């Protein structure tokens, strides 16, 4: 059941570090391969930078002829002779901090306008910002892979070279996510209409779903600036499926182009999000790459995973965002394509104690392989660096090999997961809690983001209350699932899209965190769920719009509900827990007509009820709680015990987590410490010390 | 010549804890007072919140008639049984997690719309927020101050009660900071109609220096919406340095109804600007006082400091905020009003371990007196909690008075300055470095803040490319002043403003972070330092323009600078570390005329300098860094160097951070480490080495007699 990496037909986990060869002295390269293999890593990983080895048009330099660091070859060959297997990224871009994110700067110098990212103006973006499917830059780009992608094919492993994995470019759609602007080169504005054209099929059909006033296609413009009018948030959404589609495909084209090689191995491609050391913006970031998922199962999409630090600030981030990947990837394993090791940042440390602590969390939270990104720091040569001349800090090995305090943590973390992976890797949780995923909330990074400056979508504009990002944010990330897993319950995520409702059956309660809008396919899910006996928990509001805000109401309809949308104080009081506090002062009233009042304003108006709905039970709270007060804790632990769900423990401590992971013949208990003070507590099923920011492993047998 | 309390002619460092009356159960309040005098805080602190009080209009309740907690003349009565001064707070804003943030509900139900903060549009910015000058809000605010005020005047310590000090309000401004968005209320608007016109005299005067076309002042309109042009800029500027006047013109009143009570405790105010456990926003709210501190010596502002954590993420925060107050208010100790304890946010942990460091780190930065906040827990009465039924987690003290984890903290810490406050209090640490304070860079809260929701300061639209607040977050509190507490050198701050020269040439170096503008009168000041024997460092601008952004190039003139702005690769190098990594494209490159050049764009263009001038010495840097890469630490150390400035400790762990604190009698050296990571060590005097074992995120203090 569980998913896996495979070595001689046997669980294997994943244990990589990553290595630039192009930022080492080349006479250190066998004495970085052997501390990493003596570490218990059986992977190493690089970009292969195009700047790097064509280093003026058409001239490839993959031997050390122009510069040591130049010798691929020999790399590939040492980690061979160091029997370590080997992950390639040959880009076109690779990002690394690298001086045009990888591009040659001939390259660069050479390209037409029209291979640039334009604005809405036609204006350059970034003299370092190709549009991904300009033809120039797709043939600059063919020309690069006609020489790299022979070399890679003859150094795979089924060649007994080391080669097992190569990712495709790098965080597709991370320079819109930066910005929150998009590519309006004249050419994507074409794939646009296109995209369109091809939903709609005509002009009235479009123009009844945007309330809009074409004449024809014509008429229509790509969406920019505020969104002021409910056509616009419409123009918006389309704007955001379309770039999906563009995504999808610019990867198809590229893998394509490396399948005409014989290269035969898995391709791979990592997914950014972690900001200031939490997450809750990665989930957005995985939502761009939902047409890629579907179109490409044999593409692993892996996390790139930077805590920064390991306490209760950030403990619930890399659980949400690897039971997410889980959701959007059933079929491959959950694994960090990058995961901390030292910093980027020399101001922003990357404690050892805290790393170790964050390696064995990651195992609690089902992670199944990794790559220590960085394990070796770098020098830049000759100021290929877009910062400074050094690459990372607080790394396994520095530039020169030398260990750091992190080599004896990954050593010891490493020793681990050799010891348990047969066993460990086929353990899961019992999780008796699904959370829905979905994905139209997230699709966002043009109009609504952390790194999006001035904002674009203000739903209060558009006759709305409850913001799609807040809810995903604050009321979903932060609060739901940071809640779940403070109280040591078991979650796992569903993507609602072309959801089988089998697989929900599974579960003893759904919770679904709705905003005004839903699709009819997902309302229809959702009633047929709880008609059929599932018990849904659904907050904060009915949803009465579609995902382009036309009337929809199949769930409120199918459930027999009644409301008004009314201001309250901010407190309510939900299952005699008073004082609980809400986002808004607008809040559903019920009519409560073969319903149980559960929930009250402070005047005692219904804003939440229970009712029961053909085989089924419904739990509807007119009201946005996270997680920013003990009630909150209380509120979901008593919706949680509405249907009998237990933690597998008692732990004396509440402010311990653990993590039950079991198969038939196995049981580990991971115990996470993520508070400043040494904690002393007992534990049974339903006397240990942990120091500061630890863990403790059990394991029991069944 | 520190400044600390004194106590019977004594230094006396002031512990106070915070304990809220209107939140205990009455028949607990001795319990926490005594256990509060045990830990051996000498003072508590408290609220006196109008909505408890005057429980209906003209209904008032100060004896527990209608409630056992309304009590509050037993409240002062256990206070003076159990040996406690007494600070008190009655508001009438008091925030505190209260709900309306201390405000009755009948009041708020009441007021007309007038009374009411507004926007441009002329809509309620929040329900609970009035207009601090409302003629209604002032009328009933003046009906609370004349029953809770007689009171507070009989209790005072002149007249044998516990009453030594009084806060006025809460937090000045700190709706118009977190709501994100300025007053446009009639009453503020027409003020600032006046204000102007008393500013400019007429509509010509104005015109010159906005560079604006209005036919007379009733054409001028208060500035709303982005900044496009630079009369923009200018009209804002003045709308700037109007709320300036404004808050001032508020405390005044409050002040002034206090006085007339009979009430002559020293009066306080408190510092917000903390969020999300670091301060780099925090200046710009202790900048909205500065009218305030200019005109009232006897108001002693305290800080608010709100660390969550203790971290090399947040170390530099409570040093650089401590610093900038001394630079404001001189003439009084640096103090917070309110010091974490504990955690207002369930979801927000307040370990013990973390603050017991911090309280330490706290003394090491200069610290003369704190108010433990909160040292006891409090239970919402009657639903009052703004955001749920528990006020404040993980106290020295819950609500029912047992003792928490952070009790044993305090108790050691307060024993530490219990035993040495005589000798600590007067220490200072040997300041050789002076950073410039120019607080109009930081006059950007309606235009530019990490709060505000619309960004409406754009200088690029200006014709500039360096953003005040840019410099002020990155270049000044998380780059310069990081570096130096990194560094372990010790600075002090200084306001540029009304600055004494004489005050300026003890230091070996001042060091100015300038944008492309700054007033004449700090333009010449900063001249004739250079030209009287001071060695100044200046970057990333020689500025050209003035406060209005019209020509002034006072100082380019004075240090015989000529430059002209060229874009080049971020990267430079200088004093022969390559690869500096700096913020803007765009550079100063300087003729190489009298002057060493000493630091280089890509193309080798000169983008830094150092020259002789007088008696002076002048290091200019055409290019913006903070910190955000090792080169960069290495860049602040070589300019300190350049006049042989040492620290007092070679330390052979870099990532400690040291303070020396000395006086004639005692040196003490505080060991700070910010880091999770056991750090084994040795040090000496820069003019056999001690080893030293510190746990993560912790503290060593040693006293030598000498
Ligand atoms: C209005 C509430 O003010 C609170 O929260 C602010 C943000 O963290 C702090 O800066 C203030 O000191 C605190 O009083
Ligand atoms: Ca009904």
């Amino acid at each position: 059941s569980e998913k896996y990496f495979v070595k001689n037909g046997q669980p294997h986990f994943l244990i990589s570090g990553e290595v630039h060869y192009f930022r080492i002295n080349p006479k250190l390269w066998r004495n970085h391969l052997q501390l990493l293999k003596q570490t218990g890593a059986d992977t190493v990983s690089t970009y292969i930078p195009w700047d790097w080895h064509e280093i003026e048009e058409d001239d490839f330099d993959f031997e050390g002829k122009t510069h040591p660091a130049r010798n691929l070859i020999r790399f590939i060959k040492l980690c061979k002779e160091e029997n370590l297997d080997l992950i390639v990224k040959p880009g076109p871009y690779i990002l690394a901090e690298y001086e045009n994110q990888g591009l040659p700067s001939w390259l660069l110098k050479k390209l037409s306008k029209n291979a640039f990212a334009l604005d809405e103006n036609g204006n350059v973006i970034s003299p370092d910002l190709v549009s991904y499917l300009s033809d120039e830059f797709l043939e600059y780009t063919f020309k690069w892979y006609d020489k790299v992608m022979p070399i890679i094919s003859k150094h795979q492993k089924e060649h007994y070279g080391p080669i097992t994995m190569m990712q495709l470019c790098n965080e597709i759609g991370v320079f819109q996510w930066l910005s929150g602007k998009s590519d309006y080169n004249p050419k994507v504005i074409n794939l646009y209409k296109e995209f369109i054209i091809q939903r709609y099929k005509t002009i009235e059909k479009l123009n009844s779903v945007y309330s809009t006033n074409y004449n024809s296609f014509d008429d229509l413009k790509a969406p920019s600036g505020k969104i002021k009018l409910r056509s616009d948030y419409c123009a918006y959404f389309d704007f955001h499926l379309f770039f999906r589609e563009y995504y999808n495909k610019y990867i198809s084209i590229l893998k394509n182009k490396i399948r005409s090689f014989g290269i035969n191995i898995k391709l791979t491609h990592n997914i950014p999000g972690w900001i200031y050391g939490n997450a809750s913006e990665l989930p957005m970031l995985i939502s761009t790459y939902s047409e890629i998922m579907k179109n490409h199962p044999d593409i692993i999409f892996g996390l790139d995973h930077i805590p920064e630090f390991v306490s209760f600030r950030n403990a619930h981030s890399d659980l949400a965002c690897n039971k997410i990947l889980e959701a959007m990837q059933p079929e491959a394993p959950v694994w960090a394509a990058e995961f901390q090791a030292g910093t980027r940042e020399h101001h922003v440390k990357a404690y050892a104690k805290d790393l170790e602590t964050f390696y064995i969390a990651s195992l609690a939270h089902g992670i199944k392989g990794f790559n220590y990104y960085m394990f070796s720091q770098g020098i830049n040569p000759e100021g290929k660096g877009f910062y400074g001349k050094t690459f990372y800090f607080q790394t396994a090995l520095d530039a020169a090999s030398n260990k750091l305090a992190l080599y004896d943590s990954i050593k010891k973390v490493n020793r681990f997961i050799r010891k348990e992976q047969k066993d460990l890797l086929r353990t899961n949780v019992n999780s008796e809690i699904c959370v829905g995923f979905y994905k139209p909330y997230f699709f966002t990074e043009l109009i609504s983001s952390q790194l999006l400056k001035e904002k674009k979508l203000n739903v209060e504009e558009l006759g709305l209350y409850i913001d799609p990002r807040f809810l995903r944010e604050e009321i979903l990330f932060n609060g739901l699932l940071r809640g779940l897993q403070t109280l040591n319950y078991n979650y796992d995520v569903v993507d609602l899209e072309n959801c089988d409702l089998k697989s929900l059956t599974a579960y003893k309660q759904l919770w679904i965190t709705s905003a005004e809008f839903m699709d009819a396919e997902t309302q229809n899910l959702l009633s047929e769920f709880v008609l059929n006996g599932g018990n849904l928990i659904l907050y904060p509001a009915v949803p009465t719009l579609d995902n382009y805000l036309n009337r929809c109401e199949i769930l409120k309809n199918n459930f027999g509900i009644e409301f008004i949308t009314k201001d309250s104080s901010h407190k309510v009081s939900a299952f005699g827990i008073e004082d609980v506090f809400t986002a808004f002062s607008k809040k559903q009233i019920y009519n409560d007509t073969n319903s149980k009042p559960i929930a009250f304003t402070q005047e005692n108006e219904i804003c939440g009820i229970r009712k029961k709905i053909g085989k089924g039970e419904l739990t509807i709270l007119g009201f946005a709680f996270g997680y920013t007060s003990d009630e909150h804790l209380e509120l979901i632990d008593k919706l949680v015990k509405l249907n009998k769900i237990k933690r597998e423990l008692f732990v004396s401590d509440k402010d311990i987590q653990f993590v039950v992971r079991e198969n038939n013949k196995s049981r580990y208990i991971f115990f996470l410490n993520y508070h400043n003070e040494r904690k002393t507590f007992n534990y049974r099923k339903s006397e240990i010390s942990i120091a500061p920011f630890s863990y403790k492993v059990i394991k029991e047998n069944k």
